């Protein structure tokens, strides 16, 4: 496990904080490699798509996967897909999101004495929301959500592969279904508005990618946000009493959690001079989001003033689902602290297990909660 993906519970490790002190750019192999830790340097790399490519370095096509596209084709695909994420489309989803939150919290609560928050809320909430976002029939949602989790998390590689083929097959069918009948959800919107500008294979790959990312990223984000709130009970009470704190609170949980520890490796397409270093064409750069988002001595503080974090990245690849992610947190967090004023850990903090942020996201495996 490379240094930029090591944690002590939620925190970067002291040896990584020490390397950050030495400078913004290090000769370090995460995957000639560079590890980028400087705030301005990370910004600069991510904004400079023309000199720093997102394509895997080779000496494999991923149709519809925006992260893997460089910005001739990235530009056309992104603007074909962007309308599905607009602020207006998002606000129209709000009612189903509130409904889903309440339903899943009802189910979580209905379980015996202590309950795992990951199993009963943190996975189900975003998984169901991702299905709605994609326009998945209500009756298929439980099935598909299980498949999503299992495809990303199963101890059994056979099972990940099986669940993964199941997802691919389901979204191909959903894609052709929505191509014929462009109704509710991301695929319908994209077909109605840019149907001519996109192939069935791009649309299907994009559907799968977005389904998996929306469910998985937010599951991790939601469970860590709640972990943070229950281990800081004062702040939980602040948010309950000052509900107008939700916006800076959602920024703080994104900043502090740093769910994506590093975006895709960037490949230099030209020689570049940066922070006193000679980057050569073909060098591979890892941007450390833990470096940029976290500082030694930082404490979780929902009243935090300015948010300069890069939890969603930066530049042309800046997380396109951000509006949906922020919306979920804005609904789910006030609902959680409102319904459960005495929410707390049911086990010692040292019992908690964390999935490392390589591959993304960093997550808490299990969150036994009380009251
Ligand atoms: C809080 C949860 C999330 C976090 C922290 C997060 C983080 C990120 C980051 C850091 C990137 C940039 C990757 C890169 O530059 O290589 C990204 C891109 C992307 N994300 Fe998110 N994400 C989250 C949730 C979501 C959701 C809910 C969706 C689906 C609606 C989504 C879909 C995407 C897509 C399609 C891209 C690629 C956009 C592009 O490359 O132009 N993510 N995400």
């Amino acid at each position: 496990l490379p240094l930029p993906h090591q944690r002590l519970r939620l925190d970067p490790v002291p040896e990584f904080e020490e390397l950050q002190k030495a400078g913004p750019l290090h000769e370090y192999d995460t995957e000639k490699q560079w590890l980028v830790t400087g705030h301005d340097e990370v910004r600069a790399i991510l904004a400079d798509h023309e000199r720093f490519s997102s394509m895997r370095p080779v000496d494999a096509l991923l149709p519809g996967i925006l992260q893997a596209y460089d910005p001739p084709d990235h530009t056309r695909l992104r603007r074909t897909v962007a309308p599905a994420y607009s602020a207006r489309r998002m606000e129209r989803l709000r009612p189903r999101i509130e409904e889903i939150v309440e339903e899943c919290l009802d189910d979580f609560e209905s379980v015996g004495a202590p309950v795992d928050f990951v199993r009963h809320a943190a996975w189900p909430i975003p998984a169901y929301i991702a299905c709605e976002f994609l326009g998945v029939p209500r009756d298929d949602q439980a099935e598909l959500s299980r498949m999503i989790r299992e495809s990303r998390e199963s101890r059994l590689p056979r099972q990940r592969t099986l669940s993964g083929l199941g997802i691919v097959n389901y979204t191909k069918r959903l894609t052709s279904g929505k191509r014929r009948d462009p109704g509710d959800g991301m695929i319908g919107v994209i077909v109605r508005e840019h149907g001519a500008e996109i192939s069935d294979e791009e649309l299907a790959g994009l559907a799968e990618g977005n389904l998996i990312m929306a469910a998985e990223q937010m599951a991790a984000q939601l469970a860590v946000a709640v972990l943070l709130l229950v281990t800081h009970p004062d702040q939980m009470a602040l948010l309950r009493e000052k509900p107008e704190l939700i916006d800076s609170a959602t920024e703080e949980v994104l900043r502090h959690a740093s769910i994506v520890e590093a975006p895709a490796p960037r490949v230099a397409l030209a020689d570049v001079r940066m922070a006193g270093r000679d980057i050569h064409a073909g060098d591979v750069l890892t941007c450390s989001m833990l470096a940029t988002n976290r500082a030694p001595g930082d404490r979780f503080d929902i009243t935090r003033e300015k948010a300069t974090h890069m939890a969603f990245g930066h530049g042309i690849h800046h997380c396109i689902g951000a509006p949906l992610a922020r919306l979920q947190l804005r609904v789910a967090l006030p609902a959680v602290v409102g319904r459960f004023p005495s929410l707390r850990l049911a086990v010692p903090e040292e019992d908690l297990r964390f999935k490392p942020g390589r591959p993304a996201p960093f997550a808490v495996e299990e969150l036994p909660l009380e009251w």
